Protein backbone atom coordinates (compact mmCIF):
# COMPACT_ATOMS: atom_id res chain seq x y z
CA UNK A 1 0.00 0.00 0.00
CA UNK A 2 1.21 3.70 -1.29
CA UNK A 3 2.16 5.55 1.90
CA UNK A 4 1.76 9.86 1.60
CA UNK A 5 4.67 11.78 1.34
CA UNK A 6 3.86 12.89 4.70
CA UNK A 7 3.58 9.52 5.84
CA UNK A 8 6.79 8.64 4.08
CA UNK A 9 8.53 11.57 6.03
CA UNK A 10 8.05 9.74 9.36
CA UNK A 11 9.58 6.31 8.04
CA UNK A 12 12.18 5.05 10.64
CA UNK A 13 14.83 4.26 7.90
CA UNK A 14 14.05 7.60 6.57
CA UNK A 15 17.27 9.77 5.34
CA UNK A 16 16.91 13.56 7.27
CA UNK A 17 16.99 15.69 4.27
CA UNK A 18 14.45 13.26 2.36
CA UNK A 19 12.18 13.79 4.73
CA UNK A 20 12.78 17.41 5.43
CA UNK A 21 11.72 17.30 1.49
CA UNK A 22 9.02 14.40 2.35
CA UNK A 23 7.81 17.16 4.57
CA UNK A 24 7.41 20.42 2.70
CA UNK A 25 6.37 18.54 -0.74
CA UNK A 26 3.03 17.66 1.91
CA UNK A 27 2.96 21.24 3.07
CA UNK A 28 3.27 22.71 0.07
CA UNK A 29 1.02 20.37 -2.17
CA UNK A 30 4.14 20.58 -4.51
CA UNK A 31 6.03 18.02 -5.98
CA UNK A 32 8.05 19.85 -8.46
CA UNK A 33 11.39 20.51 -8.78
CA UNK A 34 12.53 23.42 -11.18
CA UNK A 35 15.77 23.20 -13.37
CA UNK A 36 16.79 26.86 -13.30
CA UNK A 37 19.39 26.48 -16.06
CA UNK A 38 20.30 30.28 -16.45
CA UNK A 39 23.55 31.49 -16.86
CA UNK A 40 23.19 34.54 -14.55
CA UNK A 41 23.15 34.81 -10.57
CA UNK A 42 20.58 37.39 -11.20
CA UNK A 43 18.18 35.16 -13.36
CA UNK A 44 18.44 32.00 -11.02
CA UNK A 45 17.92 34.20 -7.47
CA UNK A 46 14.94 35.99 -9.46
CA UNK A 47 13.36 32.65 -10.76
CA UNK A 48 14.04 31.25 -6.91
CA UNK A 49 11.81 34.05 -5.29
CA UNK A 50 9.25 33.87 -7.74
CA UNK A 51 8.13 30.53 -8.24
CA UNK A 52 9.77 29.26 -4.71
CA UNK A 53 6.13 29.06 -3.60
CA UNK A 54 5.20 26.29 -6.41
CA UNK A 55 8.22 24.33 -6.12
CA UNK A 56 9.76 21.71 -3.55
CA UNK A 57 13.05 21.96 -4.62
CA UNK A 58 15.28 24.20 -7.28
CA UNK A 59 17.92 21.78 -9.53
CA UNK A 60 21.24 24.18 -10.11
CA UNK A 61 23.83 23.98 -12.87
CA UNK A 62 26.43 26.21 -10.89
CA UNK A 63 28.98 25.29 -13.71
CA UNK A 64 26.80 27.38 -16.15
CA UNK A 65 26.54 30.86 -14.05
CA UNK A 66 28.31 33.28 -15.69
CA UNK A 67 28.88 35.30 -12.45
CA UNK A 68 28.88 32.62 -9.43
CA UNK A 69 30.47 33.53 -6.20
CA UNK A 70 29.36 32.07 -2.66
CA UNK A 71 27.35 35.10 -1.84
CA UNK A 72 25.15 34.05 -4.43
CA UNK A 73 24.85 30.87 -2.92
CA UNK A 74 24.04 32.41 0.81
CA UNK A 75 21.01 34.20 -0.68
CA UNK A 76 19.86 31.40 -2.98
CA UNK A 77 19.53 29.41 0.80
CA UNK A 78 18.16 32.53 2.17
CA UNK A 79 15.34 32.18 -0.34
CA UNK A 80 15.37 28.10 0.04
CA UNK A 81 14.66 28.96 3.95
CA UNK A 82 12.21 31.77 3.42
CA UNK A 83 9.99 30.34 0.29
CA UNK A 84 11.05 26.27 1.73
CA UNK A 85 12.79 24.44 -0.94
CA UNK A 86 15.79 22.26 -1.27
CA UNK A 87 18.71 22.71 -3.47
CA UNK A 88 19.46 20.26 -5.64
CA UNK A 89 23.17 21.03 -7.12
CA UNK A 90 22.83 18.30 -10.52
CA UNK A 91 26.63 17.83 -10.72
CA UNK A 92 26.24 14.18 -11.88
CA UNK A 93 29.83 13.34 -10.22
CA UNK A 94 31.46 10.25 -12.08
CA UNK A 95 34.75 10.16 -10.96
CA UNK A 96 37.07 7.69 -9.24
CA UNK A 97 36.38 8.10 -5.15
CA UNK A 98 39.43 9.81 -4.13
CA UNK A 99 38.56 12.69 -7.22
CA UNK A 100 34.86 13.44 -6.51
CA UNK A 101 35.76 13.88 -2.93
CA UNK A 102 37.54 16.93 -4.02
CA UNK A 103 34.97 17.89 -6.56
CA UNK A 104 32.32 17.82 -4.12
CA UNK A 105 33.97 19.68 -1.21
CA UNK A 106 36.11 21.83 -3.02
CA UNK A 107 37.65 24.09 -5.81
CA UNK A 108 35.56 27.42 -6.13
CA UNK A 109 32.04 25.43 -6.30
CA UNK A 110 32.71 24.14 -2.88
CA UNK A 111 28.93 22.31 -3.91
CA UNK A 112 28.55 20.66 -0.59
CA UNK A 113 28.48 23.67 1.60
CA UNK A 114 25.36 24.67 0.23
CA UNK A 115 23.62 21.75 -2.12
CA UNK A 116 21.19 19.94 0.38
CA UNK A 117 21.49 17.24 -2.26
CA UNK A 118 23.92 15.97 -4.83
CA UNK A 119 23.77 13.00 -7.62
CA UNK A 120 25.97 10.90 -9.21
CA UNK A 121 26.57 8.32 -11.93
CA UNK A 122 26.74 4.73 -10.98
CA UNK A 123 29.03 3.90 -13.91
CA UNK A 124 32.51 4.26 -12.32
CA UNK A 125 31.25 1.52 -9.29
CA UNK A 126 30.52 1.83 -5.47
CA UNK A 127 33.69 4.14 -4.50
CA UNK A 128 31.97 7.13 -6.28
CA UNK A 129 29.30 7.18 -3.28
CA UNK A 130 31.94 6.24 -1.05
CA UNK A 131 34.05 9.30 -2.09
CA UNK A 132 31.06 12.01 -1.92
CA UNK A 133 30.11 10.03 1.26
CA UNK A 134 33.27 10.81 3.15
CA UNK A 135 32.18 14.46 2.04
CA UNK A 136 28.43 14.47 2.36
CA UNK A 137 28.00 12.62 5.74
CA UNK A 138 29.36 15.44 8.26
CA UNK A 139 27.74 17.97 6.12
CA UNK A 140 24.06 15.98 6.92
CA UNK A 141 23.85 15.86 2.86
CA UNK A 142 22.47 12.90 0.55
CA UNK A 143 22.88 11.91 -2.66
CA UNK A 144 20.41 10.33 -5.73
CA UNK A 145 21.99 7.53 -8.37
CA UNK A 146 21.45 8.21 -11.86
CA UNK A 147 19.44 4.88 -12.73
CA UNK A 148 18.23 5.93 -15.61
CA UNK A 149 18.55 8.74 -18.15
CA UNK A 150 15.80 10.83 -20.02
CA UNK A 151 17.78 10.89 -23.44
CA UNK A 152 17.85 9.05 -26.45
CA UNK A 153 20.27 5.91 -26.90
CA UNK A 154 20.62 6.39 -22.84
CA UNK A 155 22.62 3.07 -21.78
CA UNK A 156 21.24 3.47 -18.24
CA UNK A 157 19.07 0.49 -18.68
CA UNK A 158 18.58 -3.18 -17.57
CA UNK A 159 21.43 -4.34 -15.47
CA UNK A 160 23.02 -0.68 -15.26
CA UNK A 161 19.46 0.31 -13.76
CA UNK A 162 19.89 -2.73 -10.83
CA UNK A 163 23.16 -1.96 -10.20
CA UNK A 164 22.28 1.59 -9.26
CA UNK A 165 19.37 0.27 -6.79
CA UNK A 166 21.54 -1.82 -5.05
CA UNK A 167 24.40 0.68 -4.72
CA UNK A 168 21.81 3.42 -3.03
CA UNK A 169 20.17 0.10 -0.87
CA UNK A 170 24.10 -0.60 0.53
CA UNK A 171 24.69 3.08 1.29
CA UNK A 172 21.28 4.51 2.34
CA UNK A 173 22.88 6.60 5.01
CA UNK A 174 23.55 9.04 2.41
CA UNK A 175 21.91 7.82 -1.16
CA UNK A 176 18.18 9.14 -0.46
CA UNK A 177 16.74 7.81 -3.79
CA UNK A 178 17.31 8.26 -8.08
CA UNK A 179 17.01 10.20 -10.96
CA UNK A 180 15.14 7.62 -13.05
CA UNK A 181 11.79 7.38 -15.59
CA UNK A 182 10.14 5.27 -13.08
CA UNK A 183 10.08 3.86 -9.62
CA UNK A 184 13.26 1.60 -9.55
CA UNK A 185 13.03 0.68 -5.77
CA UNK A 186 10.24 -0.47 -4.07
CA UNK A 187 11.55 0.25 -0.90
CA UNK A 188 9.29 3.92 0.06
CA UNK A 189 12.24 5.68 1.83
CA UNK A 190 13.75 6.45 -1.24
CA UNK A 191 12.70 9.19 -3.37
CA UNK A 192 12.10 8.65 -7.36
CA UNK A 193 12.96 11.91 -9.50
CA UNK A 194 11.94 12.49 -13.16
CA UNK A 195 13.39 15.09 -15.47
CA UNK A 196 12.46 15.17 -19.58
CA UNK A 197 9.16 16.07 -18.25
CA UNK A 198 6.70 18.39 -20.72
CA UNK A 199 2.74 18.62 -20.45
CA UNK A 200 3.31 18.45 -24.38
CA UNK A 201 4.46 14.83 -26.75
CA UNK A 202 8.18 15.66 -27.82
CA UNK A 203 11.79 16.34 -27.78
CA UNK A 204 14.64 18.58 -27.98
CA UNK A 205 17.15 17.86 -31.34
CA UNK A 206 20.17 17.19 -28.95
CA UNK A 207 18.58 13.74 -27.33
CA UNK A 208 15.82 14.95 -24.71
CA UNK A 209 12.69 13.02 -24.81
CA UNK A 210 9.76 14.12 -22.70
CA UNK A 211 6.91 12.59 -20.94
CA UNK A 212 4.40 13.99 -19.12
CA UNK A 213 3.45 14.78 -14.94
CA UNK A 214 0.78 12.41 -15.70
CA UNK A 215 2.49 9.43 -17.05
CA UNK A 216 5.66 9.56 -15.01
CA UNK A 217 4.32 10.32 -11.39
CA UNK A 218 0.61 8.97 -11.85
CA UNK A 219 1.63 5.20 -14.40
CA UNK A 220 5.33 5.00 -13.95
CA UNK A 221 5.21 5.58 -9.82
CA UNK A 222 7.68 8.37 -9.95
CA UNK A 223 7.69 11.07 -6.91
CA UNK A 224 9.06 14.01 -8.08
CA UNK A 225 8.92 15.95 -11.34
CA UNK A 226 11.95 18.18 -12.73
CA UNK A 227 10.88 20.43 -15.55
CA UNK A 228 13.11 23.42 -17.22
CA UNK A 229 12.31 24.86 -20.30
CA UNK A 230 8.71 23.66 -19.91
CA UNK A 231 8.58 26.70 -17.30
CA UNK A 232 11.46 28.65 -18.13
CA UNK A 233 10.44 29.03 -21.88
CA UNK A 234 6.85 29.71 -21.15
CA UNK A 235 5.53 33.40 -21.59
CA UNK A 236 4.11 33.43 -17.79
CA UNK A 237 6.73 30.89 -15.69
CA UNK A 238 3.96 31.68 -12.57
CA UNK A 239 1.29 30.47 -14.20
CA UNK A 240 3.67 27.76 -16.33
CA UNK A 241 5.08 26.64 -12.31
CA UNK A 242 1.79 26.21 -11.22
CA UNK A 243 0.20 24.27 -14.46
CA UNK A 244 2.68 22.01 -13.60
CA UNK A 245 2.75 21.36 -9.85
CA UNK A 246 -0.90 21.13 -10.11
CA UNK A 247 -0.11 18.41 -12.79
CA UNK A 248 2.15 16.65 -10.69
CA UNK A 249 0.51 16.63 -7.39
CA UNK A 250 -3.13 15.72 -8.79
CA UNK A 251 -1.24 12.89 -10.50
CA UNK A 252 0.24 11.45 -6.92
CA UNK A 253 -2.83 11.95 -5.02
CA UNK A 254 -4.94 9.73 -7.64
CA UNK A 255 -2.13 7.23 -6.95
CA UNK A 256 -2.48 7.17 -3.84
CA UNK A 257 -6.44 6.39 -3.81
CA UNK B 1 50.32 -4.03 -37.91
CA UNK B 2 51.81 -1.46 -35.43
CA UNK B 3 52.47 1.78 -36.67
CA UNK B 4 54.89 4.47 -34.67
CA UNK B 5 52.96 7.46 -33.20
CA UNK B 6 55.05 9.70 -36.04
CA UNK B 7 52.70 7.59 -38.49
CA UNK B 8 49.34 7.40 -37.09
CA UNK B 9 50.19 11.43 -36.75
CA UNK B 10 50.37 11.35 -40.81
CA UNK B 11 47.11 8.55 -41.50
CA UNK B 12 44.57 10.15 -43.41
CA UNK B 13 41.89 10.23 -41.01
CA UNK B 14 43.31 11.81 -38.33
CA UNK B 15 41.93 14.53 -36.50
CA UNK B 16 44.27 17.70 -36.15
CA UNK B 17 43.96 17.52 -32.52
CA UNK B 18 45.55 14.20 -32.28
CA UNK B 19 48.08 14.98 -35.40
CA UNK B 20 49.29 17.36 -33.05
CA UNK B 21 49.72 14.96 -29.99
CA UNK B 22 50.82 12.12 -32.05
CA UNK B 23 53.85 14.14 -33.75
CA UNK B 24 55.06 15.79 -30.03
CA UNK B 25 55.01 12.33 -28.57
CA UNK B 26 57.31 11.05 -31.34
CA UNK B 27 59.66 14.12 -31.07
CA UNK B 28 59.72 14.18 -27.14
CA UNK B 29 59.78 10.32 -27.21
CA UNK B 30 56.65 11.04 -24.20
CA UNK B 31 53.68 8.86 -23.96
CA UNK B 32 53.15 10.25 -20.39
CA UNK B 33 49.78 12.18 -19.15
CA UNK B 34 50.36 13.91 -16.41
CA UNK B 35 47.28 13.80 -13.75
CA UNK B 36 48.11 17.28 -12.26
CA UNK B 37 45.28 17.05 -9.12
CA UNK B 38 46.44 19.39 -7.15
CA UNK B 39 44.19 22.28 -5.41
CA UNK B 40 46.70 25.18 -5.92
CA UNK B 41 47.20 26.90 -9.07
CA UNK B 42 50.86 27.95 -8.16
CA UNK B 43 51.67 24.04 -7.68
CA UNK B 44 49.68 23.34 -10.84
CA UNK B 45 51.92 26.11 -12.88
CA UNK B 46 55.55 24.68 -11.33
CA UNK B 47 54.50 21.30 -11.90
CA UNK B 48 53.24 22.24 -15.82
CA UNK B 49 57.03 24.36 -16.10
CA UNK B 50 59.24 21.57 -14.39
CA UNK B 51 57.41 18.48 -16.12
CA UNK B 52 56.23 20.60 -19.41
CA UNK B 53 59.40 18.40 -21.09
CA UNK B 54 58.80 14.92 -19.72
CA UNK B 55 54.60 14.84 -20.65
CA UNK B 56 52.52 14.30 -23.61
CA UNK B 57 49.98 15.76 -21.87
CA UNK B 58 48.52 17.40 -18.60
CA UNK B 59 45.26 16.58 -17.54
CA UNK B 60 43.74 19.01 -15.17
CA UNK B 61 40.69 18.62 -12.89
CA UNK B 62 39.72 21.99 -12.77
CA UNK B 63 36.85 22.30 -10.11
CA UNK B 64 39.42 21.35 -7.94
CA UNK B 65 41.37 24.19 -7.92
CA UNK B 66 40.98 26.73 -5.08
CA UNK B 67 42.02 29.54 -6.78
CA UNK B 68 41.06 29.10 -10.41
CA UNK B 69 41.37 32.20 -12.37
CA UNK B 70 41.02 32.42 -16.64
CA UNK B 71 44.26 33.58 -15.91
CA UNK B 72 45.65 30.78 -14.56
CA UNK B 73 44.42 29.06 -18.10
CA UNK B 74 46.09 31.62 -20.24
CA UNK B 75 49.66 31.01 -18.07
CA UNK B 76 48.83 27.15 -18.42
CA UNK B 77 48.15 27.61 -22.61
CA UNK B 78 52.11 29.31 -22.38
CA UNK B 79 53.47 26.78 -20.63
CA UNK B 80 52.15 24.09 -23.22
CA UNK B 81 53.17 25.71 -25.90
CA UNK B 82 56.62 26.25 -24.28
CA UNK B 83 57.43 22.68 -23.94
CA UNK B 84 55.25 21.10 -26.20
CA UNK B 85 51.87 18.81 -24.38
CA UNK B 86 48.21 19.06 -24.99
CA UNK B 87 45.61 20.45 -21.90
CA UNK B 88 43.27 17.85 -21.08
CA UNK B 89 40.27 18.71 -18.82
CA UNK B 90 38.85 15.48 -17.67
CA UNK B 91 35.92 17.18 -16.59
CA UNK B 92 33.76 13.92 -17.99
CA UNK B 93 30.92 15.38 -19.30
CA UNK B 94 27.63 12.97 -18.72
CA UNK B 95 24.53 15.30 -19.16
CA UNK B 96 22.23 15.94 -22.11
CA UNK B 97 22.99 17.84 -24.85
CA UNK B 98 21.47 20.66 -24.13
CA UNK B 99 23.55 21.18 -20.92
CA UNK B 100 26.92 19.87 -21.86
CA UNK B 101 27.12 22.45 -24.46
CA UNK B 102 26.79 24.98 -21.69
CA UNK B 103 28.80 23.23 -19.42
CA UNK B 104 31.66 23.42 -21.85
CA UNK B 105 31.51 26.82 -23.59
CA UNK B 106 30.59 29.09 -19.78
CA UNK B 107 30.21 29.26 -16.66
CA UNK B 108 33.37 30.64 -14.76
CA UNK B 109 35.47 28.03 -16.35
CA UNK B 110 34.75 28.32 -20.51
CA UNK B 111 36.80 25.17 -20.28
CA UNK B 112 36.12 25.22 -24.44
CA UNK B 113 38.44 28.13 -24.59
CA UNK B 114 41.80 26.73 -23.36
CA UNK B 115 41.02 22.60 -23.22
CA UNK B 116 42.57 21.03 -26.47
CA UNK B 117 40.61 17.48 -24.97
CA UNK B 118 37.92 16.76 -22.71
CA UNK B 119 36.56 13.50 -22.32
CA UNK B 120 32.93 12.20 -21.87
CA UNK B 121 30.73 9.09 -20.24
CA UNK B 122 28.76 7.37 -23.22
CA UNK B 123 25.47 6.50 -20.87
CA UNK B 124 23.21 9.84 -21.80
CA UNK B 125 23.53 8.19 -25.64
CA UNK B 126 25.32 10.49 -28.51
CA UNK B 127 23.54 13.48 -27.79
CA UNK B 128 26.56 14.22 -25.24
CA UNK B 129 28.78 14.17 -28.21
CA UNK B 130 26.60 15.92 -30.52
CA UNK B 131 26.18 18.68 -27.56
CA UNK B 132 30.12 19.10 -27.24
CA UNK B 133 30.65 19.00 -30.67
CA UNK B 134 28.74 22.13 -31.04
CA UNK B 135 31.00 24.33 -29.42
CA UNK B 136 34.52 22.50 -29.93
CA UNK B 137 34.58 21.42 -33.67
CA UNK B 138 35.37 24.97 -35.32
CA UNK B 139 37.89 25.39 -31.96
CA UNK B 140 39.68 22.16 -33.35
CA UNK B 141 39.46 20.36 -29.81
CA UNK B 142 38.84 16.78 -29.43
CA UNK B 143 36.73 14.31 -27.46
CA UNK B 144 37.42 11.09 -25.27
CA UNK B 145 34.63 8.57 -24.60
CA UNK B 146 35.20 6.87 -21.72
CA UNK B 147 34.58 3.03 -22.63
CA UNK B 148 36.12 1.62 -19.66
CA UNK B 149 36.97 2.63 -16.12
CA UNK B 150 40.18 1.59 -13.55
CA UNK B 151 37.54 1.74 -10.58
CA UNK B 152 36.41 -1.37 -8.97
CA UNK B 153 32.76 -2.26 -9.67
CA UNK B 154 32.82 -0.35 -13.11
CA UNK B 155 29.98 -0.46 -15.15
CA UNK B 156 31.82 0.44 -18.15
CA UNK B 157 31.81 -2.97 -19.47
CA UNK B 158 30.37 -5.54 -22.38
CA UNK B 159 28.04 -4.01 -24.30
CA UNK B 160 28.79 -0.49 -22.65
CA UNK B 161 32.31 -0.40 -23.99
CA UNK B 162 31.29 -1.47 -27.68
CA UNK B 163 28.82 1.03 -27.36
CA UNK B 164 31.15 3.87 -26.40
CA UNK B 165 33.42 2.67 -29.63
CA UNK B 166 30.84 2.91 -31.88
CA UNK B 167 29.70 6.32 -31.05
CA UNK B 168 33.41 7.09 -31.43
CA UNK B 169 33.50 5.52 -35.01
CA UNK B 170 29.90 7.64 -36.08
CA UNK B 171 31.52 10.76 -34.60
CA UNK B 172 35.14 10.69 -35.85
CA UNK B 173 34.63 14.85 -36.40
CA UNK B 174 34.61 15.56 -33.30
CA UNK B 175 36.04 11.94 -31.03
CA UNK B 176 39.63 11.17 -31.52
CA UNK B 177 39.64 8.37 -28.73
CA UNK B 178 38.94 6.61 -25.59
CA UNK B 179 39.65 6.53 -21.93
CA UNK B 180 39.91 2.79 -21.45
CA UNK B 181 42.27 0.30 -20.16
CA UNK B 182 43.41 -1.64 -22.79
CA UNK B 183 42.58 -1.38 -26.59
CA UNK B 184 39.08 -1.57 -27.39
CA UNK B 185 39.50 -0.36 -31.28
CA UNK B 186 41.77 -1.65 -34.02
CA UNK B 187 41.50 2.09 -35.97
CA UNK B 188 44.79 3.72 -35.60
CA UNK B 189 43.01 7.31 -35.90
CA UNK B 190 42.06 6.45 -32.23
CA UNK B 191 43.95 7.45 -29.23
CA UNK B 192 43.96 5.24 -25.97
CA UNK B 193 44.88 6.66 -22.58
CA UNK B 194 44.59 4.34 -19.51
CA UNK B 195 44.62 6.06 -15.93
CA UNK B 196 44.80 3.58 -12.86
CA UNK B 197 48.89 3.40 -13.85
CA UNK B 198 51.39 2.92 -10.87
CA UNK B 199 54.68 0.85 -10.94
CA UNK B 200 53.79 -0.72 -8.12
CA UNK B 201 50.81 -2.98 -7.68
CA UNK B 202 47.68 -1.88 -5.50
CA UNK B 203 44.98 0.93 -5.20
CA UNK B 204 43.63 3.39 -2.87
CA UNK B 205 41.01 3.04 -0.30
CA UNK B 206 38.52 4.41 -2.60
CA UNK B 207 38.21 1.57 -5.49
CA UNK B 208 40.74 2.98 -7.67
CA UNK B 209 43.23 -0.12 -9.07
CA UNK B 210 46.32 -0.14 -10.51
CA UNK B 211 48.28 -1.32 -13.34
CA UNK B 212 52.47 -0.96 -14.80
CA UNK B 213 53.45 0.76 -17.83
CA UNK B 214 54.61 -2.01 -18.89
CA UNK B 215 51.00 -4.28 -18.73
CA UNK B 216 49.24 -1.37 -20.06
CA UNK B 217 51.11 -0.22 -22.76
CA UNK B 218 53.03 -3.48 -23.58
CA UNK B 219 50.19 -6.12 -23.17
CA UNK B 220 47.26 -4.45 -23.41
CA UNK B 221 47.91 -2.33 -26.39
CA UNK B 222 47.14 1.43 -24.75
CA UNK B 223 48.98 4.36 -26.32
CA UNK B 224 49.35 6.96 -22.96
CA UNK B 225 49.78 6.64 -19.47
CA UNK B 226 47.63 8.86 -17.15
CA UNK B 227 49.70 8.90 -13.86
CA UNK B 228 48.25 11.35 -10.87
CA UNK B 229 49.50 10.11 -6.97
CA UNK B 230 52.50 8.23 -8.20
CA UNK B 231 54.24 11.17 -9.64
CA UNK B 232 52.60 13.69 -7.28
CA UNK B 233 53.39 11.67 -4.15
CA UNK B 234 56.65 11.29 -4.84
CA UNK B 235 59.20 13.98 -2.97
CA UNK B 236 60.74 14.79 -6.24
CA UNK B 237 58.49 15.14 -8.69
CA UNK B 238 59.96 15.51 -11.93
CA UNK B 239 62.48 12.17 -11.04
CA UNK B 240 58.97 10.21 -10.78
CA UNK B 241 57.63 11.69 -14.20
CA UNK B 242 60.77 10.73 -15.79
CA UNK B 243 60.81 7.37 -14.30
CA UNK B 244 57.28 6.80 -16.13
CA UNK B 245 57.70 8.31 -18.90
CA UNK B 246 60.84 5.67 -19.87
CA UNK B 247 58.68 3.64 -18.63
CA UNK B 248 56.03 3.69 -20.69
CA UNK B 249 58.19 4.65 -23.76
CA UNK B 250 60.19 1.81 -24.18
CA UNK B 251 57.00 -0.36 -23.17
CA UNK B 252 55.76 1.17 -26.40
CA UNK B 253 58.83 0.76 -28.46
CA UNK B 254 58.69 -3.28 -27.35
CA UNK B 255 54.95 -3.57 -29.26
CA UNK B 256 56.53 -1.85 -31.99
CA UNK B 257 58.90 -4.65 -32.63
N1 LIG C 1 18.36 15.58 -13.64
C1 LIG C 1 18.76 15.39 -14.70
C2 LIG C 1 19.25 15.16 -16.02
C3 LIG C 1 19.30 13.87 -16.37
C4 LIG C 1 18.40 13.31 -17.24
O1 LIG C 1 18.34 12.07 -17.39
N2 LIG C 1 17.70 14.10 -18.01
C5 LIG C 1 17.76 15.43 -17.84
O2 LIG C 1 17.08 16.12 -18.60
N3 LIG C 1 18.58 15.97 -16.81
C6 LIG C 1 18.64 17.44 -16.48
O3 LIG C 1 17.31 18.00 -16.20
C7 LIG C 1 17.08 19.21 -16.98
C8 LIG C 1 16.15 18.91 -18.15
O4 LIG C 1 15.54 20.20 -18.52
P1 LIG C 1 14.40 20.47 -19.65
O5 LIG C 1 13.16 20.16 -18.84
O6 LIG C 1 14.81 19.49 -20.66
O7 LIG C 1 14.71 21.92 -20.00
C9 LIG C 1 18.45 19.64 -17.49
O8 LIG C 1 19.02 20.54 -16.51
C10 LIG C 1 19.24 18.35 -17.57
O9 LIG C 1 20.67 18.54 -17.49
N1 LIG D 1 41.03 9.74 -16.75
C1 LIG D 1 40.42 9.35 -15.87
C2 LIG D 1 39.66 8.88 -14.79
C3 LIG D 1 38.92 7.81 -15.11
C4 LIG D 1 39.25 6.52 -14.73
O1 LIG D 1 38.65 5.52 -15.22
N2 LIG D 1 40.19 6.36 -13.82
C5 LIG D 1 40.85 7.43 -13.32
O2 LIG D 1 41.73 7.28 -12.46
N3 LIG D 1 40.51 8.73 -13.77
C6 LIG D 1 41.31 9.90 -13.33
O3 LIG D 1 42.74 9.76 -13.52
C7 LIG D 1 43.45 10.20 -12.35
C8 LIG D 1 43.88 8.95 -11.61
O4 LIG D 1 44.92 9.38 -10.70
P1 LIG D 1 45.82 8.46 -9.72
O5 LIG D 1 46.88 8.02 -10.69
O6 LIG D 1 44.87 7.46 -9.18
O7 LIG D 1 46.22 9.45 -8.64
C9 LIG D 1 42.45 10.96 -11.49
O8 LIG D 1 42.46 12.40 -11.76
C10 LIG D 1 41.12 10.33 -11.85
O9 LIG D 1 40.06 11.22 -11.63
Amino acid sequence: MELSFGARAELPRIHPVASKLLRLMQKKETNLCLSADVSLARELLQLADALGPSICMLKTHVDILNDFTLDVMKELITLAKCHEFLIFEDRKFADIGNTVKKQYEGGIFKIASWADLVNAHVVPGSGVVKGLQEVGLPLHRGCLLIAEMSSTGSLATGDYTRAAVRMAEEHSEFVVGFISGSRVSMKPEFLHLTPGVQLEAGGDNLGQQYNSPQEVIGKRGSDIIIVGRGIISAADRLEAAEMYRKAAWEAYLSRLG
